[PDB]
């Protein structure tokens, strides 16, 4: 599913990301825009053989099982395919674990480079919320 900006803001709010670990809703919308272009089916293969999945491009080295990242972990206890669903619940619940691990939203390279320190509240303006 390819979300619109305001549609995703509303879904992220419904599914519990608003101010999770102190990160306002716009941080998450901005991160999703630049990680996945709001596409739940986004995937990116890294040159280490791991893959990033879903609207927040969650990586198979630590967070999900894809059967093709040898020796990796699955801390979210999910198949990586669950991160591609039109329902963002699994991505949200896994993102909650990631952002809680000590590094906050710096786990998301696009957030650090393109959202951190900007007026992230802009990403939710004009939306029915
Ligand atoms: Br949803
Ligand atoms: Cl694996
Ligand atoms: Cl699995
Ligand atoms: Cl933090
Ligand atoms: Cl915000
Ligand atoms: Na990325
Ligand atoms: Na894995
Ligand atoms: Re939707
Ligand atoms: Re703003």
């Amino acid at each position: 599913k390819v979300f619109g900006r305001c549609e995703l803001a509303a879904a992220m709010k419904r599914h519990g990301l608003d101010n999770y670990r102190g990160y306002s809703l716009g941080n998450w919308v901005c991160a999703a825009k630049f990680e996945s272009n709001f596409n739940t089916q986004a995937t990116n293969r890294n040159t280490d053989g791991s893959t990033d999945y879903g609207i927040l491009q969650i990586n198979s080295r630590w967070w999900c099982n894809d059967g093709r990242t040898p020796g990796s972990r699955n801390l979210c206890n999910i198949p990586c395919s669950a991160l591609l669903s039109s329902d963002i619940t699994a991505s949200v619940n896994c993102a909650k674990k990631i952002v809680s691990d000590g590094n906050g939203m710096n786990a998301w390279v696009a957030w650090r480079n393109r959202c951190k320190g900007t007026d992230v509240q802009a990403w939710i303006r004009g939306c029915r919320l």
